[PDB]
């Protein structure tokens, strides 16, 4: 497949450098430099339980890409014990070949949150990376609320 081959070259050239989350406030809730976008292994992350109380969270996401992309975008789903509770769409747009970029997103909560003690270890965030319609990778991060 010509498309399959293109997705793999994009994946091969892609790196998530660092990321953080802030209350939208302005206060840093979490930050890391693990590439949570790597597919095929379940990532784990520890986040402050207070995040469950925020109406909105601001994410900063720094990434590099050898390959040019025309419409880089994400689809993210929150799963609780295997059931999708919420889905988010974010678009970055055009990506220059061999660039490093910082991408700011606003994540809003829809609905009433279960307590942290119930959620912890039972939430998975599934992320799909797209160039327009081309699925480049799928990764998963299990959340613990501390
Ligand atoms: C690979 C995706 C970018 S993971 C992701 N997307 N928004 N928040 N978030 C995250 C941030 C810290 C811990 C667990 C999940």
């Amino acid at each position: 497949s010509a498309k399959d081959e293109r997705a793999r070259e994009i994946l091969r050239g892609f790196k998530l450098n660092w990321m953080n989350l802030r209350d939208a406030t302005g206060k840093i809730l979490w930050q890391g430099t693990e590439d949570l976008s790597v597919p095929g292994v379940e990532h784990e992350a520890r986040v402050p339980k207070k995040i469950l109380k925020c109406k909105a969270v601001s994410r900063e996401l720094n990434f590099s890409s050898t390959e040019q992309m025309e419409k880089f975008r994400l689809e993210q789903k929150v799963y609780f014990k295997g059931q999708c509770l919420e889905e988010w769409f974010f678009e970055f747009g055009f990506v220059i070949p061999n660039s490093t970029n910082t991408w700011q997103s606003l994540i809003e909560a829809a609905s009433q949150m279960m307590p942290a003690s119930v959620l912890t270890g039972n939430v998975i965030i599934e992320t799909k990376f797209f160039d327009d319609d081309l699925l480049v990778s799928t990764s998963r991060v299990r959340l613990f609320y501390v």
